[PDB]
């Protein structure tokens, strides 16, 4: 089916990721800082151009990651490669980590606070610590399937009593309606994730959230992009991010589409940025260059798509 336009305002559109799509998020919130105009909020994900220049576990695992090259080349690049990043002084970023995460971890997501301490104001900066929590998406209910918040597994989504959608959300768009508390409005359409709308690393299907009041085109609707993490993609756990994660019950009473872009597993080996090559068997979002050498900077396919997908949804603007 192919992707329709909605009455959706460009100038409302955001994003925000688990894991790698949390690193994604804030590559998009980087070099697309003109398309995600509002901000961007990352979960467990990590500094912006994290492992360009050093390799990818010392992005992860609870290590230290230098930001050094990473914030140069964003000064570097700014107004070329990605858009100026004064762009970012105007821009609410949400973060969060579970204190007990050691996939990714605190010690990752403070070197990205410290970088995005170049660039932004600590005033529109949240960065939001669950005390036991481990790598796994933040909710307040129990989703079918959810691991513990204990027990960092498949499907990576738990209750971890925090509801971290509602957070990044109210973070990023400040006040909103209270979160649909019955059944939801609105239907999870799919598209196809082809030509503009695909690239390399990327499922054939996406899907979005559209709750009736954006259907009927009849209301100005805002748009967030989520992004599943690795091993959270349609593949690996079909619906479960779609459903499990709690975005769609601020949308529905919010005037907000959630978009839902695919990656998929890729087994397929890959030059990567730094440390030679690397397949992408766990389906995440490309931040380490599996997929272009400006996987992180304007043009990067992956992140080629999603604004593709973006520009598609709010064409239809009113
Ligand atoms: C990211 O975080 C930063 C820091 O909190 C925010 O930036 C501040 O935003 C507020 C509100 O927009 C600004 O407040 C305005 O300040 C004006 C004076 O600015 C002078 O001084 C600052 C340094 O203190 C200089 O940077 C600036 O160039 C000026 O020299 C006032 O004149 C404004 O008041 C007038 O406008 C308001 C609104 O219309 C009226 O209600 C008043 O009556 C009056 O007419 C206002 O108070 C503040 O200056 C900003 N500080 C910074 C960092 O420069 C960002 O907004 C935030 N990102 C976002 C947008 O979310």
């Amino acid at each position: 089916t192919a992707l329709p336009a909605f009455n959706v305002n460009p100038n409302s559109v955001s994003v925000s990721g688990l894991s790698s799509g949390g690193y994604m998020a804030a590559q998009l919130g980087v070099a697309y800082s003109d398309v995600f105009n509002v901000g961007f909020g990352v979960f467990a994900g990590g500094p912006y151009d994290c492992a360009r220049n050093q390799y990818y576990t010392s992005c992860m695992y609870n290590g230290y990651p230098s930001i050094t090259t990473p914030t140069a080349n964003m000064k570097s690049w700014s107004g070329n490669q990605i858009a100026s990043v004064a762009n970012l002084g105007q821009r609410k970023i949400y973060m969060w980590t579970g204190s007990s995460d050691t996939t990714v971890g605190p010690n990752v997501m403070n070197q990205l606070k410290a970088q995005l301490g170049n660039f932004d104001n600590s005033a529109n900066v949240s960065y939001v610590t669950t005390t036991g929590a481990v790598h796994t998406f933040p909710t307040d209910f129990n989703g079918a399937g959810d691991n513990s918040c204990s027990l960092s597994t498949s499907p990576y989504i738990s209750n971890c009593n925090y509801d971290g959608a509602g957070a990044a959300l109210k973070w990023i768009y400040g006040s909103l309606n209270a979160r649909n508390t019955g059944t939801l409005s609105g239907s999870v359409l799919s598209f196809a994730q082809s030509g503009s709308y695909g690239a390399n690393g990327m499922d054939t299907t996406g899907y979005l959230y559209v709750p009736q009041s954006c259907a009927s085109g009849a209301t100005v609707c805002s748009l967030h992009v989520a992004l599943h993490g690795c091993l959270q993609s349609y593949s690996s756990i079909g619906s479960r991010f779609i459903q499990n994660t709690g975005y769609n019950k601020w949308a529905d009473t919010n005037n907000m589409i959630i978009l839902y872009p695919q990656a998929i597993p890729d087994y397929t080996i890959h030059a990567i940025w730094n440390g030679g090559v690397l397949s992408n068997p766990n389906g995440c979002w490309d931040w380490v260059g599996w997929y272009g050498s400006n996987a992180d900077q304007i043009g990067g396919v992956q992140m080629a798509a999603i604004v593709g997908q973006v520009k598609q949804i709010v064409s239809g603007f009113q």
